[PDB]
């Protein structure tokens, strides 16, 4: 006889739901190990007893017929463990709040369970009816915890129940709104799926329903959470109840594993193809990780942290084929035995909440404002799979999909890498200590951030072979601390570049034409591709300030150069001007350059210091240049107003430097020419040289103009002595073929030495200087009454005394006839 004896009892009835342990549609055929084998089916938490008063007029649709035999009905009173045909069933109501409530409500010893088969809860917060018929066996909003072969371990420690569960199954948690875009877990065998302690709800762990669950599930194996759709939408359902559609706990939630397979997928959000960010991102087979910590309220008061760990996780990531294919990180760096590894930290803050030293310390005030965040500290990973592109798939990717991703959580984020090692696959990655920065909306002003980047380097390795291997020489290299503040109303791109590259060697002309060069300005130039979703490409604007400091440049090659060295200090390029437009202002600021040359033209050059003799050095260049491409509207201004140009020679070194030049459109300079002290010394001075060629007269005016072109000194002698060719000495004033002379008073005063003392001079240089070749009406007067004290012979034996030419349309000369023209007729005087 199907003796029915059970119904609704007294028991404390929840304010959502209806305490009442019925018996429904079940033959209760009953018939200290005292077993009454019974038929506990159909038991329902129909609920709703808080809404509407019972909410009668709309019983909730969750509700359980059937649900589980639970025949065998082991043990009595007395750890009461009941082995069972029944699993659990699910309150579809809240789990959040209104379940977790009526389960610390009715708990208020150590019992022990051992169900079936895992039904299918489906809490959203007939689905329910669903996993009641589950307990009988045991596209969105199918969140479901269903173990198919529970092996759960109900601890129950009720000694404020300080409860536990161990399985050895785990669910497939399809968690979405009350595409496949949710997560898809599978984990399944007991260390394949290790489920532990799930829930507690109990106020002797935490004091929603104080649970303090730390579900630290410790797996060892493949677990694959095989897609997972987004991030967010897990913050949204744990901290709301949910808000998708079809489109005082602390959760301490740890994992580790050393293989646990998986995907990472960016949470690009509407409230908050596929996600823009990180296109086929997956870190396959790494470590478990993604171990997270929550809380049940919206606008955690305590910040989130959302940690990883890994030592050489092959995670195949923007997969074509990973741009990064491994941690590979053997960096031991402390006194112990240390090994670093990767990490991929977050750190979120609730919404509206409350360069060694600038780029650092302004990125971690940046750092400690949070609307998202993304870490790395990767030691020695550097790496790329076989199948990568630097140059091409990290652009195309990593930095499209970068900050286009949704960026807001409860836009001024911040990002950091760091490494100890790197390697720019596809050349000269030279990386050690470097790293990568962003910041969003500083201090909470659109367009206010800060871009920054350091390094320490060896400056030209060289590709396909062999590395250039340049820089034989506290500031770090390519300090690249740009600055941007730019305008959305504006919606102009602006960029402040304050590069440094500090004692560099920035050449990458390999071949006699610039082809490694070729190659890097291929690689390398690409300006900040931004085709993302709220950026319309911004029209591109560049001003430079760039600092080219101690960028020593000894290693130019050529067809044949001679181990050519030029020691420049600073190179500052503070372009002020805009760079990409017909005018650019470039105040070239040099602060005391030099130059030293090599042993001998054919390229192998060896001597006893490298760091030679000076060759032709200066004081200072301010060459502010405005190319119009002074408000002078001829096209390539050229207004190199130099300052001054020393030079120091011998006859052997201005000989061999003649040969090295050999082998090897207004242009108003107003530039000193030479404060040569030109072994030898003779000084000689040409001030306010203002060779302003093709100014004009008409064509390439190319006036000498020379204020003065005072011959210091020659011979033996380096005493200024007044030699000639204020004084408008425009010995050269050109058109289109004519010439001049300054009538200054005394002219030609040769007693000093041996006047022939230049001729060998000029000797040693066409020994130097093997080949040497050149061995309307002009008007080309001396136009000097000349104060005189071979003609150098009859000059040294007189030592007025001469006269002016005054060859008024002579045209004697003929650029090589102007000895010819010299000795037209005959002339002497005193």
């Amino acid at each position: 006889d199907t003796v029915v004896r059970v119904e609704h009892s007294p028991g404390d009835g929840e304010r959502g739901v209806a305490v009442e342990v019925r018996v429904q549609r079940l033959e209760y055929c009953d018939e200290a190990f005292l077993h009454k084998l019974l038929q506990l089916a159909g038991v329902r938490l129909h609920y709703e007893e808080l809404p509407a008063q019972e909410e009668p007029p709309e019983p909730p649709l969750q509700i359980g017929s059937c649900s589980g035999y639970m025949e065998l009905m082991v043990k009595l009173k007395q750890k009461l463990e009941v082995a069972g045909q029944l699993g659990s069933l699910h309150l579809l109501l809240t789990p959040r709040q209104l379940q977790q409530l009526q389960e610390l409500l009715s708990a208020v010893d150590s019992l022990l369970k051992m169900t079936l088969g895992g039904v299918t809860l489906t809490l959203l917060q007939l689905a329910t009816h669903f996993f009641t018929e589950f307990d009988a066996t045991k596209p969105c909003s199918h969140v479901r915890l269903t173990g198919t072969a529970v092996q759960l371990s109900w601890e129950l420690r009720t000694g404020r129940r300080t409860t536990s569960m161990e399985v050895h199954f785990g669910q497939l948690e399809v968690l979405e709104c009350l595409e496949y875009t949710e997560i898809l877990t599978f984990p399944g065998t007991r260390p394949c799926a290790h489920l532990r302690h799930t829930q507690i709800l109990r106020r002797v762990p935490k004091s929603a329903c104080h649970c303090h669950s730390e579900l630290a599930l410790d797996l060892a194996n493949f677990q694959a959470d095989v897609e997972l759709g987004a991030l967010d939408r897990l913050a949204a359902l744990l901290r709301l109840a949910t808000v998708p559609a079809e489109p005082e706990q602390q959760t301490v939630f740890r994992l580790s594993a050393p293989r646990a397979t998986l995907r990472l997928r960016f949470p690009i959000a509407d409230l908050r193809g596929q996600a823009v960010r990180a296109e086929q991102l997956r870190l396959e087979l790494s470590e478990p990780q993604f171990r997270s910590e929550l809380s049940s309220g919206p606008g955690p008061p305590v910040p989130t942290h959302l940690e990883l760990t890994c030592s050489d996780l092959h995670g195949i990531y923007e997969d074509p084929v990973p741009c990064l294919r491994v941690s590979k990180a053997l960096d031991p760096k402390s006194t112990g035995r240390k090994y670093f590894l990767p990490q991929v930290v977050v750190t979120v803050n609730p919404q509206s909440s409350s360069d060694p030293e600038e780029m650092r310390t302004f990125q971690s005030r940046t750092l400690a404002l949070s609307r998202c965040s993304l870490e790395v500290i990767l030691p020695s990973v550097h790496i790329f799979l076989p199948s990568k592109e630097v140059y091409e798939s990290i652009y195309n990717r990593i930095n499209n999909d970068l900050l286009m991703w949704e960026p807001a959580d409860l836009s001024t984020f911040s990002t950091l890498v760091t490494v100890l090692k790197g390697r720019i696959t596809a050349l000269v990655l030279d990386m050690e200590h470097g790293t990568l920065f962003s910041v969003s909306q500083y201090c909470g002003q659109p367009g206010l951030g800060y871009f920054c980047l350091e390094a320490e380097k060896a400056t030209l390795y060289h590709r396909a072979q062999l590395a250039p291997t340049i820089y034989p020489s506290g500031p770090h290299m390519l300090s690249t601390a740009v600055r941007i503040h730019l305008d959305p109303h504006k919606n102009v791109k602006e960029f402040l570049v304050t590069l440094r590259l500090h004692k560099a060697t920035l050449r990458h002309y390999m071949a006699l034409p610039e082809q490694s060069w070729h190659s890097q300005l291929l690689e390398f130039l690409d300006v900040l591709d931004d085709p993302v979703l709220g950026y319309l490409p911004p029209t591109v604007i560049t001003i430079l300030h760039t600092h080219l400091f101690s960028c020593s440049v000894d290693y130019r090659p050529l067809y044949l150069p001679v181990r050519v060295l030029i020691t420049a200090e600073t190179f500052t390029l503070s372009s002020n001007i805009i760079m990409d437009t017909s005018t650019f202002l470039l105040r070239f600021i040099l602060d005391d350059s030099a130059l030293y040359l090599s042993d001998k033209c054919e390229v192998e050059t060896l001597d006893l210091r490298r760091d030679y003799v000076c060759v032709l050095d200066v004081d200072l260049l301010e060459l502010v240049i405005k190319t119009w491409k002074k408000l002078s509207q001829p096209l390539f201004e050229l207004r190199c107003s130099n300052n001054v140009v020393h030079v120091h020679s011998c006859a052997d070194s201005c000989a061999l430097l003649v040969n090295l030049l050999q082998y090897v459109s207004t242009r108003v300079v107003l530039r000193e020419v030479s404060l040569v002290w030109h072994h030898v010394l003779m000084e000689i001075q040409l001030s306010k040289v203002s060779f302003q060629h093709e100014v004009y007269r008409p064509l390439s005016r190319q006036v000498f103009i020379v204020q003065e072109l005072e011959v210091r000194d020659r011979l033996a002698s380096s005493q200024i002595n007044k030699f000639l060719y204020s004084n408008m000495l425009t010995i050269k004033a050109l058109h289109v073929c004519c010439l001049r002379v300054s009538l200054m008073p005394l002219r030609l005063n040769v007693d000093q030495d041996a006047l022939f003392f230049l001729k060998d001079f000029f000797t040693s240089l066409v020994a130097g200087i093997n080949p040497v070749v050149p061995g309307r009406e002009f008007r080309f007067t001396s136009e000097v009454p000349i104060w005189l004290d071979t003609f150098a012979g009859l000059l040294i034996g007189l030592a007025s005394e001469l006269k002016l030419k005054r060859l008024c349309c002579r045209h004697g000369l003929l650029g090589v006839d102007k000895v010819l023209g010299y000795a037209l007729n005959e002339w002497l005087q005193d």
